[PDB]
């Protein structure tokens, strides 16, 4: 059976989720998408943007555009891999998109304007079950973190959900896997050296509420606070209060890395850490931490649906030597392509639970 | 008396309009800038926005702010060396500022959005007599170009006029001096290599109108149409349709270069065209022609406050040999510099063709 | 019979076009890759580097090594598809390469330093028969250009030959076009919109031989002279002494675009000359001239193998009105990738006509 | 009496100290450039160089060439406001400069290239009696950091010395401040988010010594071990052992942030820290340690003197809540202009203290 889903905000990630949900093979059997909604109803430039990503490459499907019916003045419908999808008209408000007529079950949430789950529960307003916001929710929306603490998924009780960001994504499976391995956390700093995005600025502009991130964004290294390690207090409980961290936003369009450095509850080396992340990647955190030990750069990640890559060289290399608790852990991540990967993980891993609680 | 001046639109354009009239020694004495107006009245922000610039670096002017009634909750006015500026609220419609009762005169349109106009004659109605449109502007606005046509400027007939374009400010020139100088110009194509823009992306991101001006930014040589060379005939009318051209935005913050292509009106020679643009930027063209003759690149005329700077060794070098008709001729623009300096330097000139009336 | 290949000098056009003869298929089927040079002979390294493409991402092939003896120390064998490629030790002079010894016929020279004829002839002194210069030769060695002219190739006297520069393997397919189709070139200036490359500095540094391209690459536009567009008339006999060009090199790392601003021998217009290449396009330059009408920005031409994909929209949309002789023809080319696949398929036709001559 | 000084290596260190130097008027009355030293002795391209520079802007001062005398064939001196600075010819052999001809006492080092020691003698071997290594040295030259060690400088001790590297620079002001104080280092890890440099590459490049930085510079995040933040513990030999770090080369040409990561000695806050790096700034640190409490992006530090300037918004809101032990210090630097500036000085001290010794 096909799941019903809808993506709101067809940018970046609500079109790399689109891509992702296309590469795993699932466009039409395992997922229908029935209804993507950018600005535009154009199915012709949404097409267009689908086709061709400056990062990403050429979209490995086909992409057509067809009517809903003769009485549509453009082609308002995509054809994706003979799979019909239809461009609705965006909203200023998630609860006035027709989810229920379109039987639309399952909105990914990929604005960045729905956040506040108030706002994001709009859509089960229009007739959705379900909402994936691809972004830190706010208003007790549960957080999912794939590989984490996505189990904790209640199909009964969460019906807005988020996703995390995709620096929490990177960030929460090193972590798990320090807390899991028993190697714990008593406090940990991250950095991560984050590619510029949508939000960032060409040339100085304004950002009333951000002055660093209004710099032009391709000839700076702008510092960002992030809620991003806080955030992985909420979605690994036992290290809320013990992590924080900052970006810095740099001339890359796509790619970021964590830079943690945390302290160990107990003596260990960056060697156990080091062989804990590879086990760890070869086995329960299979598909969502991955590792390298090559001389990897950002563009080598880029496409890696991984959410978290350690870098295992850059890891062993860059620590002290016979050190028992003071670590610095390198992880990688395609910001956009990774995170787009989990929210349709998450959606999927939804569907199934939500199946199981029903029948 | 002082020349009142009021900056709608406090941007790129706007403050380097700004750091322009200052760094001319102007503000003050030649010229009392009232009021700017951009999104928020936080002068704190827009003190910070004038103080540091990605590419034109340190404002060399002391900037604080100060409330311009100990009645307003944050400071609303900038003071640069003691000079009051009060910001003022934004409005959708250009009528609805305050022009009247703040007692300006001339208003510098570079909001990028009033461009219409009709539009721009809102500051008319808000009490403004002027308004320099920062842009080409569409509504028969008269376009006038320092240097080149900027005496066809008639105090009773025009109160909205156009500065032009950036690179309309590089290439009339050029094409000015090819026609006064006696080559003329039969047909000509150009292309701009231009720096990015504020309305370009960082990252692929949707721009209906310009598909491919959405693409990242920098990361991408993106074409465009320009109607720049077109607006030549406009400011040079004997080459109303002999001219058009294209522009490709390319990985660079600010900074362009045309590229002209032409036939000249007569038998010359690329040297013969070299020594008349390099005599002219001694003397007729002088602060808007420049040129150079050393091997300069798009850094090294950041900051260069002329509309136009001819490239003698790119034009020499890239020429064909004993071509009689058929050449190239190379200009560079700060695209932000030049232009600004020149909107103030049309202000000036606009202030005294109104006054002397008339006389 | 198998054509058996040394590459000198494996950067990005030594690779790229290792790996477009393995995209292609063509390695241990068609071509015989003996041997691979560079600085070192480190096959973990070359592994390495053709693994991870910073523009051209992953190879689709996986990449081993091996050692030639198992006494050998460090891994000096490629392996690829079963395939062993020596890397052979780097010579100051290409007489001092072992061809005759490895059985390399053609070698591909693409150091950058053996591209006037009789240093390049050193290879066949070094017991090879064929030279293909990936670049533009001195000293008179033959000019090919696929699609274009290689058909001039002639085994009994052309040993050492020349692929031109990606610039003019973008320039002559269109001015091919026009003279075949009977448009006529009178006169021709171009300009490239090109990526920076291997010889451009990242800061600015010495650079004795080219100023402009000692300055920082990726953070300047900055022109140069180009043989390009003169070289075509090597290639096109009929346009030596009307064509010539120049680059403007800007931060991108790949790919660039043809600005060809040209007078027609005879009355036309774009139309019909945008109709026409896309007609070669279609026909006898497929493979070579390709085509788009799409909204295309550079990275969109990302791992384009045609030498000149004509931009049929920014050619439409930027030429004068009903303009009948001066035209502007707008072409992109992945320099790296287009130019690799050219060097291919010019080797290929080489050893066609190499095994034909004597039988 | 002026020091008499030469630069070997004129590169964008070699440069920028040239500009501190005349910036800071010491020309003629401290320091004497004898001669700059690179890979030849036109003075023209020497001009050039200095004249125009992408980061830095226009060389504020005049630079003419004359020739030295009327036998050599070009302009082999550089006249910055009446100053002679001859243009010498590259050695490989330091040996071979003529230092004791010229009377040159102070060599800067600073080719990258005879940064062991043993190899920086070679000035001594040239006639030099004192040797400023720009980068950090090998073989055991005494490393000297402004403000924090280089009153240990020794007359009869120390001949070739080490400024160590910009990064150092960097983090040595701010854990001397936190070792001073009493907050203490007892384990440090930094992160430097750094500037492209002069040995990276523009493309995928061979780098065999460093496979990242052989990675295309400006496209990339490339991960690099550093010495740095190790090379503190010769610096301040207290911290020998307690700290490591690593580096993001990023797609900057200048400028770079240290993140420091370290657990404090004792209880503080990051507010106490805070405070004492601003205190410190404002006096015994004053010109070495600066701060910022401003929205900073990287190109505001563009033309900083300071080898560090703590960047007090960062780190005051990207820290640990209650935190007592474990933080993060966020501090700027220009990596050429601060460095550079910090050369002078040095040479600027070890004279001071070689006419205290040797009277
Ligand atoms: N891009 C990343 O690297 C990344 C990673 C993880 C999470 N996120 C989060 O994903 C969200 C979007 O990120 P993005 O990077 O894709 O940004 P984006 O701007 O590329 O995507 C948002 C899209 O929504 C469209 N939109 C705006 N208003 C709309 C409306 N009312 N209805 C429908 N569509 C509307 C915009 O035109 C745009 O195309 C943000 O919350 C961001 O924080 C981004
Ligand atoms: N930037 C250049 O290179 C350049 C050169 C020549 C001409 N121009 C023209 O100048 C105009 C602006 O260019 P720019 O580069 O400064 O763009 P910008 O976006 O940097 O500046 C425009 C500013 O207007 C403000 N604004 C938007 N709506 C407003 C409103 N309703 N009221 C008041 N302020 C408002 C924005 O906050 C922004 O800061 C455009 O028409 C552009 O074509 C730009
Ligand atoms: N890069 C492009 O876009 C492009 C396109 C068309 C033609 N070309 C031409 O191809 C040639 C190579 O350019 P590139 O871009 O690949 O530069 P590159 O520097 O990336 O590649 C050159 C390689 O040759 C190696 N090399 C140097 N000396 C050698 C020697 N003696 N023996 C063996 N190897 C040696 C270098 O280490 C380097 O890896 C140049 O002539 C260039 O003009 C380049
Ligand atoms: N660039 C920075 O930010 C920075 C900062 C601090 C220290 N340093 C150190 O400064 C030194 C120079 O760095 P850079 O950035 O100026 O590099 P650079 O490449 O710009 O400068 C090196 C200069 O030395 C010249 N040179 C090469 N061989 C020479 C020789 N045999 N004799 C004389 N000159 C020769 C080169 O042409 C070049 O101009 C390096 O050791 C570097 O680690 C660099």
């Amino acid at each position: 059976m096909p799941i019903k889903v809808g993506i709101n905000g067809f940018g970046r990630i609500g079109r790399m989720v689109f891509q992702a949900l296309c590469e795993d093979g699932l466009l039409g059997t395992e997922i229908d998408v029935v209804a993507v909604v950018d600005m535009n109803t154009d199915a012709e430039y949404f097409a267009y943007q689908m086709r061709y990503d400056t990062v990403h490459g050429k979209f490995k499907y086909e992409v057509t555009t067809t009517k809903s019916s003769p009485s549509v003045a453009k082609d308002d419908t995509l054809v994706v891999n003979g799979h019909r999808i239809l461009c609705v008209k965006a909203q200023r408000n998630p609860a006035d998109l027709p989810w229920g007529k379109l039987g639309v079950e399952y909105v990914i949430e990929s604005t960045g304007l729905f956040t506040a789950k108030a706002a994001a529960e709009g859509h089960l307003r229009g007739g959705a079950r379900k909402v994936v916001i691809s972004a830190p929710a706010s208003g007790g929306a549960k957080t999912l973190v794939m590989g984490v603490n996505h189990h904790e998924y209640n199909p009964s009780e969460h019906h807005v959900v988020s996703n995390a960001s995709c620096t929490t994504n990177c960030l929460a499976p090193i972590v798990h896997v320090l807390v899991k391995e028993g190697f714990g956390v008593q406090t940990g700093l991250m950095t991560t050296i984050h590619s510029y995005t949508a939000t960032q600025k060409t040339v100085d502009g304004v950002s009333v509420k951000d002055w660093r991130g209004g710099r032009a964004a391709a000839v700076n290294i702008i510092p960002s606070t992030t809620g991003a390690a806080k955030a992985v207090g909420m979605v690994i409980p036992s290290t809320q209060g013990k992590l924080t961290g900052m970006s810095f936003r740099v001339p890359t369009p796509d790619v970021s890395v964590v830079d943690l450095t945390f302290t160990a509850a107990r003596d260990t080396s960056i060697q156990e850490i080091d062989a804990a992340l590879k086990r760890a990647s070869k086995t329960y955190m299979k598909g969502i931490l991955g590792y390298t030990d090559e001389e990897l750069v950002s563009a080598d990640f880029i496409n890696d649906n991984r959410s978290s890559i350690y870098d295992s060289k850059a890891t062993l290399q860059n620590n002290l030597p016979k050190e028992r608790r003071f670590f610095k852990i390198v992880s990688w991540y395609d910001n956009e392509w990774g995170y787009s990967h989990r929210v349709v993980d998450l959606v999927r891993h939804m569907a199934s639970k939500d199946r199981s609680a029903r029948l």
